[PDB]
RNA sequence: GGCCAGUCUGGCGUUUGGUGACAGCGCCAAGUUCUUCGGAAUUGGGAAAUCCUACUGGCC
């Protein structure tokens, strides 16, 4: 289906390959901006070509929340997603 | 299959650039060429091509 922003996915290509990140933004049907609050943070987000990720079944509720609420999301909360994510998977 | 744009010796490491193939950086190796023997240049196949294998991105 297509990319939601919040939801986690596997970096299948590039140097990033093999780590979990989290789509913090839509561009269009193809290209998506992601981040980790850690070696790769919103203020430099990575854009990637969505065929690059493998999208994993599990959406952050306060990823998306932030968004909705406050137009942005902080790298806390990306490491506090991502790490939830690993503990329940 | 067609069209357009790209990538290149291998292994390990990599908070850097790239959507990506990859590149850059550190280390160990390999091929080719040159050498004043101290070293120097270079890296898919090809003498080379608007050429070709593989691979990457886009359109169909
Ligand atoms: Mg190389
Ligand atoms: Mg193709």
């Amino acid at each position: 289906p297509s990319p939601e922003i919040g939801q986690i996915v596997k970096i299948v290509k590039g140097r990033d390959r093999d780590q979990f990140s989290v789509i913090i933004k839509r561009v269009d049907d193809r290209f998506v901006y992601i981040a980790d609050g850690d070696k790769r943070k919103v203020d430099r987000a990575k854009r990637k070509n969505m065929n690059h990720l493998k999208l994993i079944d599990h959406i952050s509720p306060e990823v998306r929340h932030s968004f909705e609420e406050t137009g942005k999301v902080t790298n806390g909360k990306l490491r506090f997603a991502l790490k939830k994510f690993l503990e329940e998977h």
